[PDB]
């Protein structure tokens, strides 16, 4: 049951944040629909959920036509999948943020390609922050530079950072790689302006995500199934 799930999971992510001292408030619950049917995200609306993350650029495109075209308004699309220069115009012209800036070239393209009569594309720089086996994000003293260059494309809006940190089974090594994320983005958040958004936490570190400062967590498998 969707909508079920949407209030059970609404209720731990409220639970975690109070208990380490934090407002629910702070963070924003992204349900991560990708490879689910656009009826699975029309019940998640019917139950009050706006903000939806896709990892396939075609998929989450014809999405966002369908619900736009039953005129359901106030949604919040969310690219979070790794960006191919050949599928940038398509995220550029739907898309509300993508959480995946890796590489200069591909902003540049997204900023190039974003209409002008829309809002800037919020865009998140993605760290690897601990997984030796991906190819996606940078490394963090990669951040300062990239940043600079990412933040004068005048049709996107850098909001923060986001990083997929290796499987961790381990709360305390969960814990302590999110704070590395969480100290990263403190020191963005001093001196660059609107940064605001720490992307970081998944169904099962969750907890540890929120102790550490994330801002908006991922979910699929427990609003969705897997
Ligand atoms: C960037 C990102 N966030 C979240 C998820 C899903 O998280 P989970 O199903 O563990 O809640 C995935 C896709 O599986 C993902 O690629």
């Amino acid at each position: 049951d969707i909508a079920h799930n949407l209030a059970q999971v609404r209720d731990k992510i409220s639970a975690a944040a109070t208990r380490c001292g934090r407002s629910p408030e702070e963070i924003t619950l992204l349900a991560v629909s990708a490879t689910k049917p656009a009826s699975a995200i029309a019940e998640a609306i019917d139950a009050g959920q706006r903000q939806f993350g896709e990892n396939y650029v075609q998929e989450g495109v014809d999405k966002i036509r369908h619900f736009q075209e039953l005129g359901v308004t106030g949604l919040e699309w969310h690219f979070i999948g790794p960006l191919q220069s050949n599928k940038s115009r398509l995220v550029a012209e739907h898309f509300d943020w993508c959480h995946t800036i890796d590489r200069l070239r591909i902003a540049t393209r997204l900023n190039d390609q974003r209409p002008a009569e829309l809002p800037p594309l919020n865009v998140l720089i993605q760290i690897n922050i601990s997984d030796e086996n991906s190819k996606s994000g940078i490394q963090l003293a990669e951040l300062d530079e990239l940043a600079a260059a990412v933040a004068e494309l005048p049709r996107l809006r850098l909001r923060g950072l986001m990083a997929i940190p290796a499987p961790e089974s381990e709360y305390v090594r969960q814990f302590e790689v999110a704070r590395q994320m969480a100290v990263a983005f403190a020191g963005l958040k001093t001196r660059y302006p609107h940064i605001d958004t720490l992307s970081l936490g998944m169904s099962d570190d969750m907890e540890a995500a929120i102790a550490a400062g994330s801002t908006m967590v991922r979910i699929g498998t427990a609003i969705f199934g897997a």
